[PDB]
This record gives structure tokens, sequence and C-alpha cells, in this order.
């Protein structure tokens, strides 16, 4: 195996989500705009497996991969495909728009083994797609879920479903020599906090070493996954820096967290796992498809420097951070921008960027009373209520915006402020 599967590699671009890219541009009347559309649908995203249909359904896994193939011969370069496994019982038990299929108390973990890994592991194992890197994301915001929301019966009920579920999907991908595993590992603004980051740190020390293969068993993690949270906050460079008497990791915006962005938080984390016994060749993701933070929205503009209102740790702060949501907290249907470009080994210890929440799909739909046909236990989450305040701190206003489709479903008044946002710009 590599030692990055993303060198040497050009990403696999998905010609189902590029066809929505292309078809909204032909419909923008901006012509630069829709040139900037046309052009972020040259770039590489993941393919999610977010149900049982979907291993099937339109050309299915296997048309990916044949796509892939074809892709790789076109090229002349070996193609790095990414897929995100995505359908654990009780899945997302902490929310409510992208609950899953299968329940831990309808037999869901048999239903998982049995009619989700096993046949997505009889495709991947097919020789004819040897010669693909294929990178697999394990279950985004499962093992995060387990380190903050045991208080949510959904959540506990799950934890031993999610730790056999995933240790046996690991242990299926890594007898095919060509897989890549990374683990999800949430976000700064979800597990940067000390007692978060250390509960994390442990719980998947645990999950990992029960693998078959030990610390072997996976290549790294991921962060970031379907979230908004910067690469780098450049202004608030210091979470310790004293203004107005405080340190400005108090500011009301981070809680006394000192992860601030995804680069400080993943290398953190890198370290953290090699001193507890993971070998130095771990390396990790970040998802920079939708924390790119440029144009405006929130009541502000990306920031040029750092505040010079030093009157206060929340002025200050407010007026230094590239992520201007209203809270850390709001991970739905956000006004952010598309971030850095898919990209190989861009800082020691990330293996590449990438753009895994394919920008353009929904996180959810923006009020009740709507049922989707293709996942039926998808609902109305409030943190996509336009109108609502979050449920997190009331205080805040969600930030959602409106008129916003089921989770994956194209959002197409979103895509256009991720384009027009994006940073560095799009250029045609
Ligand atoms: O297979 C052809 C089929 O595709 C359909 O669209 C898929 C789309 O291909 C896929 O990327 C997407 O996956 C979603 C997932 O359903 C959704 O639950 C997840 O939502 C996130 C969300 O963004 C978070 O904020 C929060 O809600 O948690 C989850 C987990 O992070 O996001 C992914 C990526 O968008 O699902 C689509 C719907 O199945 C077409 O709709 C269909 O017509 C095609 O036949
Ligand atoms: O990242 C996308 C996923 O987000 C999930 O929500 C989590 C938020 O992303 C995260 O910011 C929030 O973090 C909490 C933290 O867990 C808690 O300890 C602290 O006190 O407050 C933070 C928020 O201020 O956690 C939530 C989960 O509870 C969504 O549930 C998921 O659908 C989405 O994909
Ligand atoms: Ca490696
Ligand atoms: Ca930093």
């Amino acid at each position: 195996m590599l030692d990055n599967p993303f060198i040497g590699a050009i990403g696999y671009v998905n010609p189902d989500w590029a066809t929505n890219v292309i078809s909204q541009a032909n419909q923008t009347a901006d012509p630069t705009l829709a040139a900037q559309m046309r052009k972020v649908a040259t770039y590489s995203t993941a393919v999610w497996l977010d149900r049982i249909a979907a291993i099937t359904a339109g050309r299915g896994l296997r048309g990916h991969l044949d796509e892939a193939l074809r892709q790789m011969q076109q090229a002349g370069q070996p193609v790095v495909i990414t897929l995100v496994i995505y359908d654990l019982p009780n899945r997302d038990c902490s929310a409510a728009a992208s609950n899953g299929e299968l329940l831990v108390a309808q037999n869901g973990l048999a239903r998982y083994k049995a009619e989700f890994i096993d046949p997505i592991v009889a495709i991947l194992s097919d020789p004819r797609y040897a010669g693909l890197r294929i990178v697999t994301i394990i279950e985004p915001d499962s093992l995060p879920n387990l380190v903050t929301n045991l208080s949510i019966p959904a959540c506990a009920e799950a934890q031993n479903a999610y730790i056999e579920g995933i240790r046996y999907a690991v242990n299926r991908l890594r007898t095919i020599p060509n897989v890549y595993i990374y683990l999800d590992i949430a976000h700064s603004g979800w597990l940067g906090w000390d007692n978060n980051f250390n509960g994390a740190v442990n719980l998947y020390t645990q999950v990992v070493q029960g693998m078959d293969q030990g610390f072997n068993s996976i290549d790294g993690f991921i962060t970031n996954v379907a979230n908004y949270t910067p690469l780098e906050e450049p202004y608030l460079p210091d979470p310790n820096l004293t203004i107005a008497g405080q340190p400005v990791r108090s500011a009301s915006f981070y809680e006394w967290n000192p992860y601030f962005d995804e680069l400080d938080y993943a290398l953190a984390l890198r370290n953290a796992f090699i001193g507890r016994g993971f070998p130095s060749t771990i390396g990790m993701l970040i998802d920079t498809s939708r924390n790119g933070w440029g144009g405006c929205s929130y009541g502000r503009c990306r920031p040029t420097g750092p505040s010079s209102d030093t009157s206060s740790v929340n002025a200050y702060v407010d007026g230094s951070r590239v992520d201007r949501r209203y809270h850390r907290g709001n991970w739905c249907n956000q006004a952010g921008g598309i971030g850095e470009r898919p990209q190989a080994a861009p800082r020691s210890g990330i293996d590449a960027y990438v753009w895994v929440k394919p920008p353009g799909e929904s996180d959810g739909v923006s009020q009740p009373g709507i049922v989707d046909p293709d996942d039926p236990n998808k609902k109305f989450d409030p943190m996509c209520d336009p109108n609502g305040q979050s449920r997190y701190n009331s205080a805040y206003p969600t930030g959602a915006l409106p008129n916003a489709p089921h989770a994956g479903r194209w959002f197409p008044q979103q895509f256009e402020i991720l384009v027009r946002n994006a940073y560095p710009p799009i250029q045609p």
C-alpha cells in the first residue's frame, strides 16, 4: 500500500454531481457566475453510500468504479475515488435531518453487515479495480456522537452497534489491498474542548486497537465532513492571546475551546494518536467543500486582519474570525463558501484536502410537513429552520437558509451562495 493514496493520483470526478452543477449553470443568468459554476463541476467529490439502494441505484457503486477506470484510462494516471460508508443503524442519532433506514431495535446491525457492508466489499474486491486507489470514509458523525451525546437514548443504545459495525466494515475493507481507510472524527467546533478531545482520543484508540490489524487497520482520520469550520483562523492564531484581560478562547463563540480551526485540530489529534501507539504513517484528511468563508453573509464580510476593536474579547474575536456563523454549532444549510480545492499533501501530516460533502447538496429540509419518498426516515430538524433558534444555544439564530430540500437533494440557492462565497474565489 501507498503511504498517501492522494499522491500521484487525480481525483475521481462524479458525473452525476457534475450534471447537477452544469444544469444549474445553464439556468444562471449572470455569465460570470455561470462560468464559475462550470469550473466547479470539474473538481473531485466523494460518492456517498447512504442507503442499501445507493449500492445499485443509477450507475451504482459498480458504475462509479467503472467510470473511475474510464477516467484513469483517459488520463494515463491513477484515479483516487472517495466513498462515504454511511448507513449504520440509528444513523445521525443526535439529529433528525439524516436519520437512516436501519434501526438498532429492528435487527439493524445484522442488516448493516449482510445488506450494506458485504455487497460493498464484494464489489470493491473485484480485481478489475486493482489499479484504482479507493478511499473509504467510515460513517461520519457516529463515533463523535458517542463522545458528546450519550444523554440521547438513540445514541447511547446504539454505541455497541456502532463499534461492532465500524470494526466489521474496517476489518472487511482491510482485506482489499487498494482500499485506504479513514475514520471520521468530527471537527474542532465539536470535539475541540479538552474533555471531548481526550474522550475522542480514548474512544478511537479503543475502537482501532480492537480491529484485526490493530493500529495498522486504518490509514488515518478525516475532520470537518459536511461542516464549515475553517482550515485556519489566520487572525486568531493564538488561543491564549490576552484581550481586555481575558484569553481570546474565552470568547462566547469558542467557550474556552482552544481549537479555532481544522489544521490545529487535525494535527493535534494526529500527534495524540501517535502518542497512543498509532504509527507515524497515519495521515489526516480535511473536508474543505464548504469552509472557505469568502463573500458576505450573517452581517459580516471575511475579515482582512485582526479586529481593531480590542475593548472586549467578544468584540475582538467576532471581528477577527473568518467563521462568521452566529453560533459554532450551526451545522445546517449555512451561507458559507466553497473552500480550498481538493489537493494532496498540503501540509505535513495532512494527506489531502478533499470535498467529501458535495457542494450544492442539502443538509436538511427547512420546514416540517414534507416527506421524502427515497429516505422515509429523513425528518425536519430545528437546526434547519431558517426562522428558528439554535437548539444548542437558543440565544442564537440557526443561520439556516430557507427553501432547502431534504438532506442530499440539490439545493440551488445554497449552491449559488457557496460559489459566490468561495475562497479562494472560483476562476472561470
Ligand atoms: O444514487 C443516485 C441518487 O442520488 C441521490 O442523491 C444522493 C447524493 O448522491 C448523496 O451525495 C447524498 O448523500 C447525503 C446524505 O443523504 C445526507 O444524509 C448527508 O447529510 C449530511 C448533512 O449534510 C449533515 O449536515 C447532516 O444532515 O448529516 C449528514 C451527514 O454528514 O449528506 C450527504 C451528502 O449530501 O444523498 C443524496 C440523496 O440520497 C439523488 O437524490 C437521486 O435522485 C439519485 O437517484
Ligand atoms: O458536522 C456536521 C454534523 O454536525 C452534527 O452536529 C454536531 C455539531 O457539528 C457540533 O458543532 C456540535 O458540537 C457541540 C458539542 O458536541 C458539545 O459538547 C458542545 O457543548 O457544544 C457544541 C455545539 O456548540 O455537536 C453536534 C452534535 O450534537 C449533526 O448532528 C450532524 O447531523 C451533522 O452531520
Ligand atoms: Ca500514510
Ligand atoms: Ca490556528
